[PDB]
C-alpha cells in the first residue's frame, strides 16, 4: 500500500515559506503574533489560565529553516494552533481578534491552493 510521504526540508521550504512571508508583511496585522507571548511585558498575567500550548510566528518560521516538520499539516496545525489561542485568550472587540480572524482569512486563500499540489 501506498506509505506516508516524508519531505526534504529544501521543498517544504520553497512550497509553505510563501504562505507564511504573506502573514508577516500585513503590519500591524502580524505584529501580536511575531514573538512568543511573555505575559509579564504584555501586562496578561492569566495568559496561560486560558492557552495551555503556546506558538507564534518565530516558532513556525525556526521550525520551517531547521526541518523540525517532515509533513506540512504539522506546520498547517501549528498556525491554526496561533490562531485558535488568540481567538481563545482575546474579546471579539479587540484588535487581536481583529488581527487574528483577518489573518486567518490570507491563511486559508494562500495555503489551499499549496496543499492539492504537494504529496
Ligand atoms: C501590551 O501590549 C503592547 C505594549 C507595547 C507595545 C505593543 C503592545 N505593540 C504590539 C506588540 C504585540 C502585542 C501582543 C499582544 C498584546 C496584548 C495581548 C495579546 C497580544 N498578542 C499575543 C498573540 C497574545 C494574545 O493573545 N493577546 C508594539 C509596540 C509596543
Amino acid at each position: 500500500s501506498m506509505r506516508k510521504k516524508i519531505f526534504k526540508p529544501e521543498e517544504l521550504r520553497q512550497a509553505l515559506m510563501p504562505t507564511l512571508e504573506a502573514l508577516y508583511r500585513q503590519d500591524p496585522e502580524s505584529l501580536p503574533f511575531r514573538q512568543p507571548v511573555d505575559p509579564q511585558l504584555l501586562g496578561i498575567p492569566d495568559y496561560f489560565d486560558i492557552v495551555k500550548n503556546p506558538m507564534d510566528l518565530s516558532t513556525i518560521k525556526r521550525k520551517l529553516d531547521t526541518g523540525q516538520y517532515q509533513e506540512p499539516w504539522q506546520y498547517v496545525d501549528d498556525v491554526w494552533l496561533m490562531f485558535n489561542n488568540a481567538w481563545l485568550y482575546n474579546r471579539k472587540t479587540s484588535r487581536v481578534y481583529k488581527f487574528c480572524s483577518k489573518l486567518a482569512e490570507v491563511f486559508e486563500q494562500e495555503i489551499d491552493p499549496v496543499m492539492q499540489s504537494l504529496g
